[PDB]
């Protein structure tokens, strides 16, 4: 789909199963208006949050709730959650992915847009 | 004092100097609040956001504007800003430094916490 | 296959094509030995390394030619390579992914290992 | 000096104290050379490996000795060490910092070049 989300554990060197992932789009009243969400798979990839005809061009954030994730895996963690806001531009056919690589203290994130 | 940022460029190999950052933190009515801001100095560091009296116990939001950053260089970057939300808890005496390690697609945030 | 490679550009928002990866394993004499090679497909990924049969217990380090990936895109980067060194356990079945996300002066380097 | 390593923990939140580093000048043979070595202190950095007499043009590896601490920190990790190598260039007068940010299946590592 045009937007998928991947999730990676470095503390246990694997996917991060089953964390809960929010899409949100900055609306014209400039609120944050909930737009997606999903659960990641076994393999971390969170798939069919949206559709081609559902995702326009807009401001969007990606939360991730880190927080129960790391619980689950019995540790009390640093942050909230890890999030990312970023711009989509219909410059072309673009399709999103955000990653995410997460540790108690730290996450990286990166993007990777490609034009099908 | 209790809490600095630091902020590096990846594509340069250079600290990041003179990023806007704001801190907030969330009031009893669960919005955020603005607490603290400034921008970081040419080694990429932020000292003086605040004092051991008004850093409280709560839950903060370090918003860098990685945005105008890379615009200054040059650059035309992926994301909004970066952004790290985190609780700040009592149990000790604490100090918090927050850093940041940005490139146009991607950054990675770690938090370094420390007893004096 | 049990050990596959995966590159990603944190400057352009893409899949690292093209790159060259050399895999060695650490010989009795404790000289790096040539083990598998080959470069990333148009997904950043590398598959068909190695089978099961000839991936044993070991010392590896996966070699990235980073240098020569960055020059093909215009950039004279800092690094001359990013290399990961880690140790191969047979304590039971084993599927190694090697990821590494890159930028001109920085790289991160994690590593899934799941069980099938 | 002309070089510092600064190496930090991702699963504590701190600097990364006692680390070994070594460092590894690529000779006129095409052997690495030992050529500076020290331990971080508490704040995770190790200065005074060497001085601006030494430090000349060249080719470098830093290895830093993860594996030995995270076993001190009671963790058994995935990598061996982590390492980076990078030439150093006399276009003008340089300092570099090569940092590192450790978790048990990751790394990151950057580095910061300056003009004194
Ligand atoms: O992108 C993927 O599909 C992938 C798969 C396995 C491991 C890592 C992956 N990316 C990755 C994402 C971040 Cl944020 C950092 C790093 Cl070092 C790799
Ligand atoms: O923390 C520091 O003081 C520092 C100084 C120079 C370079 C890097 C530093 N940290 C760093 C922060 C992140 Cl987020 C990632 C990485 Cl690899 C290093």
């Amino acid at each position: 789909c045009p937007l998928m989300v991947k999730v990676l554990d470095a503390v246990r060197g694997s996917p991060a199963i089953n964390v809960a992932v929010h899409v949100f789009r900055k609306a014209a009243d400039d609120t944050w208006e909930p737009f997606a969400s999903g659960k990641t798979s076994e393999s971390g990839e969170l798939h069919g949050l949206t559709t081609e005809e559902e995702f326009v061009e807009g401001i969007y954030k990606v939360e991730i709730d880190t927080k129960s994730y790391w619980k689950a895996l019995g540790i009390s963690p640093f942050h909230e959650h890890a999030e990312v806001v970023f711009t989509a531009n219909d410059s072309g056919p673009r399709r999103y992915t955000i990653a995410a690589l997460l540790s108690p203290y730290s996450y990286s994130t990166t993007a990777v847009v490609t034009n099908p």
